[PDB]
């Protein structure tokens, strides 16, 4: 199940992001539709679903590559961005949460 419900929806995800720092490349739009909501704190945001929290975003990272990275079971991963997706993240990195 979900973890919070309160996150579910797009739109209130992007609330979140009101005071989004701008010393930070990624945009609220991409990190949004990751699943990903902003917890207030630097450039901290978590997953409404599988809680995973992410930070440190650099130049080039894309919020749904990062999700398979470190959360490749989350289900709304799975859902939106299938089971090939993840396995091929977690192929090309394989030794991370080994
Ligand atoms: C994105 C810029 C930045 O903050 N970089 C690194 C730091 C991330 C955030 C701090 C907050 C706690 C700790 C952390 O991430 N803990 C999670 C954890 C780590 C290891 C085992 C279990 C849980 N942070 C850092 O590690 C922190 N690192 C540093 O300041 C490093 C030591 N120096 C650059
Ligand atoms: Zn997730």
């Amino acid at each position: 199940s979900i973890s919070n419900l309160s996150m579910q929806t797009h739109a209130a995800r992007m609330r979140t992001f009101m005071y989004w720092p701008s010393s930070v490349p990624v945009q609220p739009e991409q990190l949004a539709s990751a699943g990903f909501y902003y917890v207030g704190r630097n450039d901290d945001v978590k997953c409404f679903c599988c809680d995973g929290g992410l930070r440190c975003w650099e130049s080039g990272d894309d919020p749904w590559v990062e999700h398979a990275k470190w959360f490749p079971r989350c289900e709304f991963l799975i859902r939106m961005k299938g089971q090939e997706f993840v396995d091929e993240i977690q192929g090309r990195y394989p030794h991370l949460l080994e």
